[PDB]
């Protein structure tokens, strides 16, 4: 049973996931081993529950339903039902973690990463009872993305698996069950084979980045959000598919490395929006504006999509 | 100077079409060779205009501005600055089609075709003055998806490329132009990009459709639907995006050939809604439901994401 919450880091995706874990009724605690990032999470959280007011998501009638930051991991992890560990992308790191909560928590205590890129079955190697050891892949932002990826590795038991679907599901999320531990999963495997393609075409000077942005925003990502691929595909009829794929598919670019615009990007040092300039230049103004108003069209377009008058 | 403007077939794509390009205040004509085809437009174009009033489109304070349709091609093309054919994805009937208006219009008129996958070098090939012959690629449904993209053939005049870019921003509408005429132009390359890693999981197991689908609906549609792939990049990391892609771009599919899936389905004359069966099963009376919620959805996103409050 979940009941008690533990998160272990709370950069980008922590004080989100917080909020809207405890406003499904959970009781929340969490850690991070910086003092800087618990302080930063504190107006990241202040935030996100205006967020959730916003999204009209309400707290149920029974849970405790609240946040905690310590700075403390023993304290973070007293009792916990689920440990969700969110530190940064890195094996060792990770492992460090996992070592670190193994002797504070039961074994059957669920302990889920929030890992993009690492492979779970890699991950429960680290520790005790993996089979209680799975993906939990939170979108960005956690409060806002309602979409969440549930992951077995190889050694995970399919009980873990159907409690945490289960939990999601529990407090109005919508979790997906990836059966199988492949690099990406499906969100990231299905984004990073679009970026791929639109990549190449910028690349290669077919299309400006800008009216790349316009071409897919509105021809691809306005129409899939709100019908899927593969509802998308039953539209446009599969015999279409069929007779375009035949030919399209082997055109399409299969890079299996960096594209050389990127390197040269990074190699600049033009990462986008943290460093000014990567594809399209930023001011800090700009940067601030675009971030609020990014947030305001998800929350209100999600409203729409989920089916609100 | 395009003022008149003559439509050449009115299925899916026509009706929308029309009723758009007459509240940006052009004089539009349009034909169809079965008459069963334009008793069916006179329907869709109503429901069509109802949907540019709902999302707030105006008449500019001049121009003619009006829809007529006719059985005969020769008056559709009378006068006209611009030809849009918009037939059967066949190169013999579009060419037939060429043929037919060729010696019916001036020779600056602008011929500009719908065409999803055939090479605008290869139909400028079938009319005088090939220079006039540009790419104008609508999306499904045509009057609601703003993006329209521009595509020279290997003869195109720049000029033809850039007073269709300029006749497309003069109504309120968002122009790309595409550089080169490459295999399904930019929208979809990267839409199939994306569909073909989409199938290759559903196919393989690693996840079930309608899973698939709220995953990329709200993990990737959502999020590109207000932040386009060269944005989304810029917010991620360009060396997030350098540090991932160096490994995953090399696990994607790189399918040269029709999905056996797809094959399979089709083969079992499952061809999605059409046929009552696809990827998903359908009835008559859901399928009306979803196309008439599939539209509401369409008009009150595109509102948010034009900035409407
Ligand atoms: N778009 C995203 O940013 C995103 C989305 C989904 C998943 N993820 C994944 O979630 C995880 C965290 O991502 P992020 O973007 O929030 O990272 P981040 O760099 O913003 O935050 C990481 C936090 O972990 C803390 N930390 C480091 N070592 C620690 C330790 N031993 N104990 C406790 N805390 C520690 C850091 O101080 C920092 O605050 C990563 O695995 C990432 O791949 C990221
Ligand atoms: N999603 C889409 O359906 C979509 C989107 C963008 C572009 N397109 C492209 O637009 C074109 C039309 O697509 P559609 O889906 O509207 O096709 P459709 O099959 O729905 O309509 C084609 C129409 O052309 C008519 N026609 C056939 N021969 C003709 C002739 N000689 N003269 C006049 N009319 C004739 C038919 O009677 C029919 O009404 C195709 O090239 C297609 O690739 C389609």
């Amino acid at each position: 049973m979940i009941r008690n919450i533990a998160i272990i880091g709370l950069g980008t995706m922590g004080p989100g996931m917080a909020a809207r874990l405890a406003r499904g009724g959970l009781q929340v605690v969490a850690y991070d081993v910086a003092p800087a990032a618990i302080e930063r999470a504190r107006s990241m959280l202040s935030v996100a529950e205006t967020v959730l007011d916003a999204l009209g998501i309400a707290l149920p009638s029974a849970g405790v339903g609240t946040v905690r930051f310590t700075d403390d991991i023993g304290d973070a992890v007293s009792g916990a039902d689920l440990v969700i560990e969110n530190v940064p992308e890195n094996i060792s790191i990770k492992a460090d973690v996992y070592r670190t909560i193994d002797g504070l928590i039961g074994q059957d205590t669920i302990v889920a990463s929030d890992t993009s890129g690492i492979p779970i079955t890699k991950l429960q190697a680290h520790i005790s009872y993996p089979e209680r050891m799975v993906g939990m892949h939170w979108s960005n932002p956690p409060h806002i993305i309602p979409m969440i990826e549930v992951i077995a590795g190889e050694k995970t038991a399919p009980q873990t698996v159907a409690t945490i679907r289960d939990l999601i599901r529990s407090i109005g999320l919508l979790p997906v069950v990836v059966k199988k531990d492949v690099p990406g999963f499906v969100e990231n495997r299905v984004l990073y084979a679009l970026l791929r393609e639109a990549v190449d075409l910028v690349e290669r000077g077919v299309i400006d980045p800008e009216d790349l942005d316009t071409c897919v925003s509105w021809g691809i990502g306005y129409k899939i959000a709100v019908i899927g691929p593969m509802a998308l595909l039953d539209m446009a009829g599969l015999d279409i598919y069929k007779s375009v794929s035949s030919f399209l598919n082997a055109d399409l670019s299969n890079r299996d490395d960096v594209a050389p615009m990127v390197l040269e990007k990074t190699s600049a040092s033009k990462f986008g929006i943290k460093s000014g300039e990567g594809m399209f230049c930023y001011t800090p103004e700009q940067t601030k504006a675009l971030q609020a108003e990014r947030a305001r069209k998800l929350v209100a377009v999600r409203r729409i999509l989920e089916g609100r008058e």
